[PDB]
DNA sequence: GGATCATGTAACTGGC
């Protein structure tokens, strides 16, 4: 895991400065080592003469320099992949939902974006031997569509105790794009105390359509969204968590997701879920750096996402 | 219930600013805490130096941060669900129409969308022990199809006095999509004085088809509809009311509702009502985050929506 | 290849000064001969009386003066051009990706910018007879989208041993625009020990959008980007390497790359990759000093970039 | 013993 920022005290930085960084939003040596000098200068008391030291001290602990592709490949092969609850889907994602990267599943209504985010909120608590991620879940909602009774229905399918599952899911609701980005700063706090394995934002773009209405507000909403998606990338790098965000679609004037190019570039995996028949949906890999563009065929059963009981 | 915005006076904000917010459309601390900084800046007198304070003061009263899924589940289990007037329907919706979320029932003509909205306007006044919601009703109409004589016919079935029922239903007619959105701002006013348990918009999209005619006006009508549906979500969150909106259908060129993706995403529950035989209709769950896609079989009797008297 | 800066010791400069230059960022006589007097003065110990000598001594070894266009043309005709993995693309680039110049491929998501950078990371190790570049690869990533399993899939297609290929690719991740420019200084170190044939930055502008947010920060981000792109040009001139950088696009408010004029001028070749159908993309020459503006039609197969298997 | 001037980018539905 990541080293808490209090470790920096043992290096030459007084607690007055460290406690100035924790108030800014840094609760981990990684989060400071990743930050550029410009952000440290931007703190009310962190003078230039300090930030140069803080950065040079933090870089001593974390590896910034190069490495051969072998160490990366060997380390990457040990990355956790949370099971989706569907053998057909994991066969498509080659194991499951990666961690340390941003996955985005978009699709027309009813296609089960919130349902996948609900099983993932549970299976991410399974032991690694069972495909899970061995950690708590973190569910930021922007719709009011968080239904814990759907967490129990899948918790019982996997044998876990419904009591503990509803205790290892930290829920919060965003009421506007400002609160939504603010909950991420409070998220970095909680993520250094307990171990989280999955952070969910559902939906990641639902509030941006309405908070920025005028045609002149469009360039400002994509840039506010860009910082939000970058904040999400910082949590994945620093905490080794798995970020799953949910998008919405729009008609090409056939379905095409919203958010624009800023979200299509930032996302590493895009899953396009369309409805098939009855309760069986069709997930297709829209974008990925390693998976071939293919399709699967999962379902939405009374016990969460599963396979098409045909 | 929600705290009126005058409570904010006891914190450091002068009445000149509070009375500037009430003129904007905020009559509740929640409605201010949910609003983003951008909207407060947009008021004629609320400078940046104030909005940062107003937001930071309002957030002290209402909970914005995280919480475990247990507190949510325990609190969610105590949510009110208004009876539909049909045992078969409540068995489908698992208790009745939820509050604090947007329910949408669409369907071909005659299929009883206005009739369901008429019984709901009455049963939402029943005591909670009888399945109701213990509160007044709020009926925005965009068709002229509000018939109070149908409110009496169901008021007498439930034993309530027809006099009081027609006194606890606040009716208003929208003549265009602008007036329709304007009535919501006057709705937040009335909802903080009295206690409302149900807000109805029938129909929610009937006026959008005609107010925006040209093919180039389509992107502007979906965005005006997006703000309207977001205004509806703010009332459900802030006032804990139950929003029921009515849609229309169109032929796939078999029935498919209008409004597009902006209304399908925003709605949490979509009910598809088709005609069966005689006076018996068939409600089917088109979209929901917790209910399985099933069907029921209600009817339209002389005393409102009921069960198929077979 | 380029002469290491220790060769300058055999001329009249003491090791104290040379070791002062290597700490600055010069590890090659060329890199010193190219540097202006102003930069040498800027070192903590290199007085004016030294820099004039160091420059005049370095210029004795490397050719700075004029030459006829014949020697250049004869020498230019012997420049290496790394194969893209697609016969259709090499026919467009007339042989492949040039070395000693900055190539930039931009395009909407999914269009295979990271995939091209992945095959190029492998084929640049092929012997020159097979179209490669006979050298190691250098992959600076700013997205976390470096997938070594895609390096193996193309390594096996070309018969090379997957073990050695993942040993000749030096990977590093940039977490902000400061670290990104810092990795170039550590790159000049490694490039004088081993022989590199290709340096990759993917993406070259992804971090600049977010690190500089305010409208007033725009003039400072283009200038920080200008130095970065100049650092890239110094590596191409001094080390004879091939620099391939990846850009992102934005909507004209159809696709137009970001970075502004500073990156459009600095780039010598700009390739515009759009999606065609299925797995077949379309690369078009946006800017080049010698190639006509044409298009090709490659693909993204399970073994990397290739030709459209039609 | 004794004063003085100059530049630089960025998305979005609707029957017979
Ligand atoms: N308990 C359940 N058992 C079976 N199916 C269910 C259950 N709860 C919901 N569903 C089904 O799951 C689907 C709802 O999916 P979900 O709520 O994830 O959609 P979504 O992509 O979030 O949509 P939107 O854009 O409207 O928010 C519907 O088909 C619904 O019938
Ligand atoms: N008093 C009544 N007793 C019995 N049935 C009635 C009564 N009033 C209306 N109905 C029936 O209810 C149906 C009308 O339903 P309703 O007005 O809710 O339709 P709707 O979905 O709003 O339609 P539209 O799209 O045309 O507005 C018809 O079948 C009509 O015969
Ligand atoms: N192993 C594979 N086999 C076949 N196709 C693949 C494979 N891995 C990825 N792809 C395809 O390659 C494309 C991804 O391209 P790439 O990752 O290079 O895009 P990009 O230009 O970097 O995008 P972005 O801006 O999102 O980073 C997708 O169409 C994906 O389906
Ligand atoms: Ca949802
Ligand atoms: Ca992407
Ligand atoms: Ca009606
Ligand atoms: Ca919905
Ligand atoms: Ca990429
Ligand atoms: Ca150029």
């Amino acid at each position: 895991g990541p080293q808490p920022i209090s470790r920096l005290e043992q290096c030459g930085i007084n607690a007055n400065d460290v406690k100035k960084l924790e108030e800014a939003g840094f609760h981990t040596v990684e989060a400071v080592a990743y930050a550029p000098k410009k952000e440290l200068i931007n703190i009310k008391g962190i003078s230039e003469a300090k930030a140069d030291k803080i950065l040079a001290e933090a870089a001593k602990l974390v590896p910034m320099g190069f490495t051969t592709a072998t160490e990366f490949h060997q380390r990457r092969s040990e990355i956790i992949q949370i099971t989706t609850g569907s053998k057909e889907l994991d066969k498509l994602l080659q194991g499951g939902i990666e961690t340390g990267s941003i996955t985005e599943m978009f699709g027309e209504f009813r296609t089960g974006k919130t349902q996948i985010c609900h099983t993932l909120a549970v299976t991410c608590q399974l032991p690694i031997d069972r495909g899970g991620g061995e950690g708590k879940a973190m569910y930021i909602d922007t719709e009011g569509t968080f239904r814990p009774e759907r967490l129990l229905a899948v918790a019982e399918r996997y044998g876990l105790s419904g009591s503990d599952v509803l205790d290892n899911v930290a829920y919060a609701r965003a009421f506007n794009t400002d609160h939504q980005t603010q909950l991420l700063y409070q998220a970095s706090a909680m993520m250094v105390e307990s171990r989280y394995a999955l952070l969910i934002v559902d939906s990641a773009t639902a509030l941006y359509r309405t908070d920025y209405s005028g045609r002149g507000e469009l360039s400002a909403r994509q840039m506010h969204l860009a910082r939000f998606l970058r904040m999400l990338l910082r949590l994945a790098d620093e905490f080794g968590v798995a970020v799953v965000i949910t998008n919405q679609v729009v008609a090409q004037v056939p379905k095409k997701p919203i958010g624009g190019n800023i979200i299509a570039h930032a996302s590493t995996t895009r899953l396009y879920l369309r409805k098939g028949r009855g309760e069986t949906r069709i997930c297709k890999i829209y974008d990925s750096p390693c998976l071939p563009e293919a399709e699967a065929m999962f379902a939405i059963n009374a016990d969460g996402v599963g396979d098409a009981k045909d």
